């Protein structure tokens, strides 16, 4: 109902030649600037620094000759204003009382004082924007459908938003320091490769064909390696047309990273440093406070284990690349399609879930890692690692497969379970230097670091 | 045919227990590093700095006991190697001759010398990747279908790639210095607004509905302003499902920028500074050399003109918001749907095309600018500017419309030519502070700056 009373104040403001949505108000300072400016003012004293401030009125308290309000700047910083009859008022004071509702953006020019709390006493004031909706005084799913309100009302929403931003910047900063070049590769592709997922498809009017939103940048990033990029990354959305859960969303921001003349051993080190550097820059500790109340320590060195041996220890018997699917099925049964899949699942069900401290698992089944080079010495496994951090499957790195003939096979096997990515394969046949790539999810990153859900870490999900 | 001879060398290398795609080669330096290290070496003298280098063999010259090759590192830097019988050879020399074709990535450990040109004489050497395709010794449309080869063979492809990267970084650096925060807003939207374009649509399996790839981030970026972001930008792809031409592609990278408590006058200034700063960082001059052979000067201050007056001067009569479509049709006819459209078209046909120096045109027809605030004083126009740089329609800035009721109208008018963006409108009714937004295309930016076509400025178009 207050919807309608607010709409009428708009109408009657227009009519009176007051401007409720003016083009310009001469804001001299953010409220934060005024605070940092007057840190320790003798309380109940005036100073002749005149400012023009603007802010959301989130608290009113009217009292005849004198009205107080809390201006909250968009970052959360607060300044109190005092609308007084004696300063420049009467009609001003009336208009204040009549015109100014909660959630209204307001500008006030005046002197900076402290009251019997840091305030601005007003010479001038003006509405900067009239709200036709009061703030609520929130369920998780209304906070997310209306992030703009969440951000106005809930400090933590403000902090998380800025945290993601700072994390993302930390990442770019870390990679740039190391000489990585950030490239833009295509989102719309004639066929979407680089990972295991069902694509989003869209019809192009230009070309009268379907195109596919990228599931991952790998294959184009690999083209950049062919083309002589020494060190490239890309930090941007990918689209996997599948179901949503606590670690999975159909649209999400992902980092991929490619470095010539290093292996999975090298990118493991960088990934660790990168994450640690992000924590330091964006969180300021490696002793990560959780909503739990607990503390997760990501400092120091991180353990590396091998999938097959670690699984072997867990299961009480030697599991190798040679172990049959009939054997693995049986073990699987005893607990409650193919070899590679069974190993990963058994590993995930036994070793995976038990990991607390940050851990790399390396040396993966060849069948489930089409894009990663075969191990330099161990038969039947690929040089891939996964990083688990706080129990979250965070990141992966590969010693990348550059052999076009092997690579054509790996894809043929895939397809039989038949048009391949011929251009990708062509690029490889021009020669790709030995190189190691990583992938890492930003939401999972933030999750692993903070305890926040995926639906808190993106500004505008659905 | 050489396709097949190369494939056989792979096969016979495998067979002999040589590794043609090894996991790791111990590369100590980039060729650029070795160059910077030995800038002025007395030519035809040896030095006992041992290095391990790796590079693409792009030139061979075999001669009995001694073979020379050019290693080109991926950035374009060149080092010559000398494969000699006397160093560590005979069988080595034979294998070199037999095993190493052009476009092969090769590693060589050895001493750094200058010959009778900076070279490495080899103790050791190894194939790092075997190419199953020779380099061509290129049409514009094969360069772009195979950028990876373009990048190997054509220096200018290398330079342009790195230029775009440096421009994009320059942009982020410039905006960050000014306190802008880069946000990620959704690419997949329930309805795609913020501009005039037909969307790409994609079916979601998760939600069993169509989604729309964003045509622009504005409406979500505006939500961020509501939510208290003072200064936000987003630099990322947008998708407009329309035809391709020399200034238009269906997928392209675009910058949008939002700043609270400034107007179009303010963002005009920033846009100018931003562009000038980009030129300085990424190109190193504001006297822009063109393929033409000419020089385009983007230094100093840029002229601002008004659409209606400038058109009036061009046409020899007063054109105002009040001029009828019947009048404009007639004028249009005399040269060779609605008022706003006719003004822009007439303006573009008369004043637009005649502009050489960098120029802002401001004060636009209300009918064609649904999202921009009405002018503070001039009836019938909005506070929008377009920037033309080197004749290219580069950028725009608005004093943003924050009035939810006016905004609902503007959208209603649009739709009648009927479901609106209710959530966007809801956000506005929570109150958006006065603010100015800009948009700018990266490809157009690069084009305006360099003379390069849109099909050179993106790494992987199609
Ligand atoms: C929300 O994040 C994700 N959403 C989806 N749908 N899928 C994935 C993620 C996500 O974070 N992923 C990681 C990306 C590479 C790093 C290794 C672990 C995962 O594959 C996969
Ligand atoms: C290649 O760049 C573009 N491709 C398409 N399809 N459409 C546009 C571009 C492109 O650069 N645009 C600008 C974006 C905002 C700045 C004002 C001028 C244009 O609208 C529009
Ligand atoms: N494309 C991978 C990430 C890169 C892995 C290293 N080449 C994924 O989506 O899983
Ligand atoms: N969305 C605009 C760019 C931002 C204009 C300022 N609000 C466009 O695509 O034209």
């Amino acid at each position: 109902e207050q919807f309608r009373i607010r709409r009428d104040k708009r109408a009657r403001l227009l009519a009176q030649g007051r401007d409720p949505y003016p083009v310009a108000v001469p804001r001299t300072h953010t409220l934060a600037e005024v605070r940092a400016a007057h840190p320790d003012l003798p309380i109940d004293t005036a100073t002749e620094d005149i400012v023009g401030v603007a802010g959301r009125v989130i608290f009113a308290r009217n009292s005849g000759k004198l009205c107080f309000a809390t201006l909250q700047d968009g970052d959360g910083t607060q300044l109190q204003v005092m609308i007084s009859l004696d300063k420049v008022g009467q009609a001003a004071l009336d208009a204040w009382k009549a015109d100014v509702d909660l959630g209204d953006i307001v500008y006030v020019h005046g002197a900076v004082i402290s009251s019997r709390e840091l305030s601005v006493l007003a010479d001038c004031w003006r509405i900067a924007a009239k709200s036709l909706r009061p703030l609520p005084v929130m369920s998780e799913e209304s906070r997310v459908r209306q992030r703009y309100v969440d951000l106005i009302v809930r400090p933590e929403a403000r902090a998380v938003a800025r945290l993601r931003i700072a994390v993302v910047r930390a990442i770019r900063t870390a990679l740039q320091r190391r000489g990585f070049l950030e490239v833009e590769t295509p989102v719309l592709q004639t066929l979407a490769g680089g990972a295991a997922a069902r694509p989003f498809a869209t019809h192009s009017n230009a070309l009268d064909i379907d195109l596919y939103l990228r599931i991952a940048p790998e294959l184009f990033l690999k083209r950049c390696i062919v083309g002589g990029f020494d060190k490239v990354f890309e930090l941007n959305r990918v689209f996997r047309n599948e179901g949503a859960d606590s670690t999975h969303s159909p649209e999400f921001s992902m980092l991929e990273t490619y470095q010539t003349y290093g292996t999975y051993d090298d990118s493991a080190v960088v990934t660790r440093e990168l994450i640690q550097e992000v924590a330091d820059e964006a969180i300021g500790t490696r002793q990560l406070p959780l909503p739990d109340g607990s503390v997760y320590d990501i400092d120091g060195e991180w353990a590396t284990i091998q999938m097959y041996p670690s699984l072997s220890v867990a299961l009480g018997e030697e599991i190798t690349p040679q172990t049959t699917v009939d054997r693995l099925r049986g073990i699987a049964d005893s607990l409650g399609f193919g070899h590679g899949k069974l190993i990963e699942e058994l590993w995930e069900r036994t070793v995976g879930k038990s990991l607390s401290a940050p851990t790399f698992v390396k040396d993966f089944p060849v069948q489930t890692t089409p894009l990663t080079r075969q191990h330099r010495s161990i038969p039947g496994v690929t040089e891939k690692w996964d990083l688990y951090l706080r129990g979250i499957e965070l990141a992966t790195g590969y010693s990348e497969l550059s052999d076009p003939v092997v690579q054509r096979e790996r894809f043929a096997d895939q397809a039989r379970a038949m048009v391949l990515d011929e251009d990708f394969l062509a690029a490889l046949e021009y020669g790709m230097p030995p190189c190691t790539g990583t992938g890492m999810g930003i939401d999972r990153l933030l999750m692993s670091l903070t305890g926040l859900s995926i639906r808190e870490t993106v500004l505008f999900p659905i």
